[PDB]
Protein backbone atom coordinates (compact mmCIF):
# COMPACT_ATOMS: atom_id res chain seq x y z
CA UNK A 1 0.00 0.00 0.00
CA UNK A 2 0.90 3.68 0.25
CA UNK A 3 -0.23 7.00 1.72
CA UNK A 4 -1.72 7.99 -1.62
CA UNK A 5 0.70 8.28 -4.53
CA UNK A 6 -0.37 8.42 -8.18
CA UNK A 7 1.68 6.94 -11.00
CA UNK A 8 1.45 5.48 -14.50
CA UNK A 9 2.66 2.37 -16.32
CA UNK A 10 3.43 1.58 -19.96
CA UNK A 11 2.68 -2.14 -19.65
CA UNK A 12 -1.02 -2.99 -19.63
CA UNK A 13 -1.45 -6.48 -18.17
CA UNK A 14 -4.72 -8.04 -19.32
CA UNK A 15 -6.22 -10.89 -17.30
CA UNK A 16 -9.31 -13.00 -17.97
CA UNK A 17 -11.65 -12.49 -16.49
CA UNK A 18 -10.67 -8.85 -15.95
CA UNK A 19 -11.80 -8.96 -12.34
CA UNK A 20 -9.03 -11.46 -11.73
CA UNK A 21 -11.08 -14.28 -10.24
CA UNK A 22 -12.54 -17.64 -11.28
CA UNK A 23 -14.35 -20.68 -9.89
CA UNK A 24 -12.43 -23.58 -8.31
CA UNK A 25 -11.50 -25.46 -11.47
CA UNK A 26 -11.59 -22.91 -14.26
CA UNK A 27 -9.03 -21.43 -16.64
CA UNK A 28 -7.41 -17.98 -16.65
CA UNK A 29 -5.41 -16.22 -19.36
CA UNK A 30 -2.65 -13.73 -18.58
CA UNK A 31 -2.04 -11.57 -21.65
CA UNK A 32 0.78 -9.04 -21.41
CA UNK A 33 1.32 -8.30 -25.11
CA UNK A 34 2.59 -4.71 -25.07
CA UNK A 35 1.00 -2.49 -27.74
CA UNK A 36 4.16 -0.51 -28.50
CA UNK A 37 6.31 -3.64 -28.48
CA UNK A 38 5.42 -6.51 -30.85
CA UNK A 39 7.49 -9.22 -29.17
CA UNK A 40 8.93 -7.69 -25.98
CA UNK A 41 10.42 -9.56 -23.02
CA UNK A 42 7.45 -11.07 -21.20
CA UNK A 43 7.92 -12.54 -17.73
CA UNK A 44 5.83 -14.19 -15.01
CA UNK A 45 6.27 -13.92 -11.24
CA UNK A 46 4.24 -15.46 -8.42
CA UNK A 47 4.69 -13.90 -4.98
CA UNK A 48 7.99 -12.31 -5.95
CA UNK A 49 9.35 -15.56 -7.37
CA UNK A 50 10.04 -16.68 -10.96
CA UNK A 51 7.77 -19.58 -11.91
CA UNK A 52 9.21 -22.53 -13.87
CA UNK A 53 7.67 -21.69 -17.25
CA UNK A 54 8.65 -20.32 -20.69
CA UNK A 55 8.29 -16.55 -21.24
CA UNK A 56 5.36 -15.80 -23.54
CA UNK A 57 2.81 -13.01 -24.19
CA UNK A 58 0.13 -15.54 -23.23
CA UNK A 59 0.03 -17.63 -20.06
CA UNK A 60 -3.04 -19.79 -19.41
CA UNK A 61 -3.66 -21.41 -16.03
CA UNK A 62 -6.28 -24.15 -16.58
CA UNK A 63 -7.68 -26.17 -13.67
CA UNK A 64 -7.34 -23.36 -11.12
CA UNK A 65 -7.99 -24.01 -7.44
CA UNK A 66 -7.04 -23.05 -3.87
CA UNK A 67 -3.33 -23.65 -4.43
CA UNK A 68 -3.46 -21.55 -7.60
CA UNK A 69 -4.67 -18.53 -5.63
CA UNK A 70 -2.02 -15.82 -5.40
CA UNK A 71 -0.67 -12.75 -7.17
CA UNK A 72 0.81 -12.74 -10.67
CA UNK A 73 2.56 -9.97 -12.61
CA UNK A 74 4.22 -9.50 -16.00
CA UNK A 75 7.54 -7.67 -16.33
CA UNK A 76 8.74 -6.09 -19.57
CA UNK A 77 12.47 -5.68 -20.23
CA UNK A 78 13.82 -4.71 -23.64
CA UNK A 79 15.95 -2.11 -25.44
CA UNK A 80 15.07 1.50 -24.65
CA UNK A 81 13.30 0.27 -21.51
CA UNK A 82 13.80 -0.94 -17.95
CA UNK A 83 12.45 -3.36 -15.32
CA UNK A 84 8.79 -2.34 -15.51
CA UNK A 85 6.45 -4.59 -13.52
CA UNK A 86 2.80 -4.44 -14.57
CA UNK A 87 0.05 -4.20 -11.96
CA UNK A 88 -0.17 -7.25 -9.69
CA UNK A 89 -3.13 -9.53 -10.42
CA UNK A 90 -4.47 -11.37 -7.37
CA UNK A 91 -6.13 -14.56 -8.61
CA UNK A 92 -8.74 -15.81 -6.15
CA UNK A 93 -11.65 -18.26 -6.12
CA UNK A 94 -15.21 -16.97 -6.49
CA UNK A 95 -18.11 -18.31 -4.42
CA UNK A 96 -21.11 -18.46 -6.79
Amino acid sequence: GSSGSSGLEEVQLVVEPEGGAVAPGGTVTLTCEVPAQPSPQIHWMKDGVPLPLPPSPVLILPEIGPQDQGTYSCVATHSSHGPQESRAVSISIIEP
